[PDB]
């Protein structure tokens, strides 16, 4: 698959992260992020991917070696950290039309897997909103944990 990159956002307080929200197949809340360009440097994705979904400039931000990337079903998604940004930053993304709306979410309550439904005796798991934040949930609670603590 071709890799994706994009960014979590924390705000000053490092409690909480942003998350956009997209339509139909992409109808949940999950990171800032897209596809690579042909021959795109990984920043530079990260960084287009960004401000097209959110209308924040993450150039000037971005730490070559703070990101959390992800191999999921042979599609390798890499996010870059990108910590201290003000909760009352103003967020417009490109338009509407890929984009719902821009949340911050606080990281403590949000889930870091789906739940099941042995409730049911069923297998699977519950539809989840957050679905393709979910992964990155307990590798960033352990990043900032070894970062800042
Ligand atoms: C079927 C499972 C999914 C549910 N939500 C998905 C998703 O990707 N939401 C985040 C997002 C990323 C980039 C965007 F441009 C817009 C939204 S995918």
């Amino acid at each position: 698959g071709v890799p994706t990159y994009g960014a979590i956002i924390l705000d000053e307080t490092l409690e909480n992260v942003l998350l956009v929200q997209g339509y139909l197949a992409k109808s949940g809340w999950g990171f800032p992020k897209g596809k690579v360009n042909k021959e795109e440097a990984p920043h530079d994705c990260a960084a287009r991917e960004v401000f097209e979904e959110t209308g924040f400039d993450i150039k000037d931000y971005i730490c070559k070696d703070d990101y959390i990337e992800l191999r999921i079903n042979d599609q390798l998604a890499r996010l870059y950290i990108i910590p201290g940004i003000p909760k009352d930053t103003k967020f417009n993304p490109k338009t509407r039309r890929e984009i719902r709306n821009i949340e911050w979410f606080s990281i403590e309550k949000l889930p870091c897997h789906r739940n099941d439904m042995t409730p049911k005796s069923k297998l699977g798991l519950a539809p989840n909103k957050f679905f393709m934040a979910i992964p990155f949930i307990r590798p960033l609670r352990d990043w900032l944990s070894r970062r800042f603590g």
